[PDB]
C-alpha cells in the first residue's frame, strides 16, 4: 500500500546513492621513456601539437581551467590563480594499462582505462574533435613543469566500441608523430 511505497522509494534512493554513477575513462597519453614512462612532451612539440589542434578545430569550442589537486580533491581558482573550493572529489582506479608500440622518432603512447567514482597544479586546455576530447595540460607537481597531451573519452551504462578505439589510436599516432 502507501506505506510500502514510501519504504521502497527510500530503498531505491539509498541504493542509487551507494551505486553512484561509475563511468569508464579510456585515454591515450603521449610521453617518453627517460621511473620509466614519463607522460610529458617537450615545450616546442607541445606548442606545435596545439597549433595542429587549433588549425584542425572547426567547432569554435574549447574549455580552459586552472585547478589545484591533492581519492583526489580538485580545487578551483579565482581570477588571480588562488584556490577557491572543491568542485569535485573522485577516486580513480586504473583497470588496464598498456604501452603502445610506436614508430621510430614518435612520442611514446600509454593506453589507460580507469574507473572514476564521485599536490599538483593543472592549467588544462581541452578541445573536442568528433567523439574525442584532447587535453593539453601544463602540470606542476613538485616545482617541475610538465607539458602533457592526451586524447580520451568517457563511457558509462555511451558505450565503447572497437571503431572508437581504432580511431583513438589513429588520432594518437597523428599527434605522436607530428614532428616526423
Ligand atoms: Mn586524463
Amino acid at each position: 500500500d502507501a506505506e510500502q511505497r514510501a519504504v521502497a522509494k527510500a530503498l531505491f534512493d539509498a541504493v542509487n546513492k551507494h551505486l553512484s554513477n561509475p563511468f569508464i575513462e579510456v585515454e591515450m597519453r603521449l610521453g617518453q621513456f627517460k621511473a620509466n614512462f614519463t607522460a610529458c612532451v617537450s615545450t616546442e612539440d607541445y606548442e606545435r601539437i596545439k597549433t595542429y589542434l587549433m588549425t584542425e578545430m572547426e567547432n569554435s569550442s574549447m574549455t580552459r581551467s586552472v585547478t589545484h589537486d591533492v581519492w583526489r580533491h580538485t580545487y578551483a581558482t579565482d581570477e588571480n590563480g588562488n584556490p577557491t573550493r572543491c568542485v569535485s572529489i573522485v577516486r580513480k582506479k586504473r583497470l588496464f594499462v598498456k604501452n603502445i608500440v610506436v614508430p621510430l622518432g614518435a612520442y611514446n603512447l600509454r593506453f589507460a582505462v580507469s574507473t572514476e567514482t564521485p599536490t599538483r597544479l593543472k592549467d588544462r586546455l581541452s578541445i573536442t574533435d568528433g567523439m574525442f576530447r584532447y587535453d593539453m595540460t601544463q602540470v606542476t607537481e613538485k616545482g617541475v613543469l610538465m607539458h602533457e597531451v592526451e586524447i580520451e573519452g568517457v563511457f558509462s551504462s555511451k558505450q565503447l566500441t572497437e571503431s572508437w578505439l581504432e580511431e583513438l589510436l589513429r588520432r594518437a599516432m597523428r599527434l605522436a608523430t607530428l614532428r616526423t
